[PDB]
């Protein structure tokens, strides 16, 4: 097989994996590939020498694949699925063109919501939030429906991409917002469930703590509504 290393974003501790939706996503793809991989943490505040040598001003993440560098996650990811095929390999591309498309909308509303800081705009920004949340929902929900997953029953790209952003969101809004996804999205949350009992995320995914303290910067703390 080819010899492929993957870096990413160390944590806080400048060793763990850290925060970032975009490493997650090519662990992800990866694992599910099925081939040999090493993975190694690279911390943006005291970058190791050797590597700034190996790729001079590159942010993670990024692969080597036989010995040369890779760079932009989203050229990686379609060269790995290329590359990676079938019959050796599974083909991870969504057989519906709609899985690549559904809740790529949520993190912007997302990250709108935990970065603004006036209390008389939370409500409107809440709510873009759970407009978005209520599209996937009724993706989910609709027969492309009982399936694990955005495609169907086997994790595809799309979940790879889409799975580490929810995390995020699910995680900050509810440290920094109180805000939970509503349990009457039963289609969010029967995925989310899906993918917690699922080694390929739960073993990649940064602990809450790491996705908290990434945003301890970035979230505007706000005062608390007070009825009547």
């Amino acid at each position: 097989e080819p010899l492929i290393e993957l870096f990413v974003k160390a944590g806080s501790d400048g060793e763990s994996i850290g925060n970032c939706p975009f490493s997650q996503r090519l662990f992800m793809i990866l694992w599910l590939k099925g081939v040999v991989f090493s993975v190694t943490t690279v911390d943006l505040k005291r970058k190791p020498a050797d590597l700034q040598n190996l790729a001079p001003g590159t942010h993670p993440p990024f692969i080597t694949f036989n010995s040369e560098v890779k760079t932009d996650v989203n050229k990686i990811e379609e060269f790995l699925e290329e590359v990676l095929c079938p019959p050796k390999y599974l083909k991870l591309s969504p057989k519906h063109p709609e899985s690549n498309t559904a809740g790529m909308d949520i993190f912007a509303k997302f990250s709108a919501y935990i970065k603004n800081s006036r209390p008389e705009a939370n409500e409107a920004l809440e709510r873009g939030l759970l407009k978005t949340l209520q599209k996937l929902d009724e993706y989910l929900n609709s027969p492309l429906s009982t399936r694990k997953f955005l495609d169907g029953n086997e994790m595809t790209l799309a979940d790879c991409n889409l799975l580490p952003k929810l995390h995020i969101v699910k995680v900050v809004a509810k440290k920094y917002r109180n805000f939970d996804i509503p349990k009457e999205m039963t289609g969010i949350w029967r995925y989310l469930t899906n993918a917690y009992s699922r080694d390929e995320f739960t073993n990649t995914c940064p602990s809450d703590k790491e996705v908290e303290i990434a945003y301890s910067d970035v979230a505007k703390r706000l005062p608390s509504k007070v009825p009547k």
